[PDB]
């Protein structure tokens, strides 16, 4: 759910997740997809469709369990859905660390309504 | 549209709106309703519940004209839906401001996916 993604990305960037993250771009947090305003934005478009291979799981609201493990995410056993969902999630948050140097807080709390359309998953 | 609501916010308030009410609590900025998590929280209830009326035109994306005249805000004349939106959009702006005094930061990134259902409009 959105507690262990927000976890997650915390535990890598070191940042709070919903202030920096929530609605960075105009694919990081709430809604859908769009054209990407650069490489943290890019993270959060292969997030969302990462969650569009789900097979019938919550990704904002289905608990999973994972460990922080040698600073490292570890997804935990769960069932095949949460699995896939745990593993989606540890991505961004692995892609929204590496790509932290070119972070732009211009885009943080960025109006998605006028974002161009995205391509197809 | 998002660009004059903000601006009037940030107005009335003093504050940078999109960062303290663009996910604010159940109802403030991005989605729908919820019940709401206070006074806060209920000025955007009764501002989505003035929204749903404006099936003429849209509240995110459609610009409008409005003028800051002696601390105040005076929506300009427009047609039927637009003077009616910004109407919208200034008693909003307004109740914002008025209930400053118990806006709670706990609320600011709020995870509407787990907001309690709101009574209809
Ligand atoms: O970074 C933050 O979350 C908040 C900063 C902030 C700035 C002015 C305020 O009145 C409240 C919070």
């Amino acid at each position: 759910s959105l507690f262990e993604l927000g976890k997650m990305i915390l535990q890598e960037t070191g940042k709070n997740p919903a202030k920096s993250y929530g609605a960075y771009g105009c694919n990081c947090g709430v809604l859908g997809r769009g054209q990407p305003k650069d490489a943290t934005d890019r993270c959060c478009y292969v997030h969302k469709c990462c969650y569009k291979k789900l097979t019938g799981c919550d990704p904002k609201k289905d608990r999973y369990s994972y460990s922080w493990k040698d600073k490292t995410i570890v997804c935990g056993e769960n069932n095949p859905c949460l699995k896939e969902l745990c593993e989606c999630d540890k991505a961004v948050a692995i892609c929204l660390r590496e790509n932290l140097g070119t972070y732009n807080k211009k885009y943080r709390y960025h109006l998605k309504p006028f974002c161009k359309k995205a391509d197809p998953c």
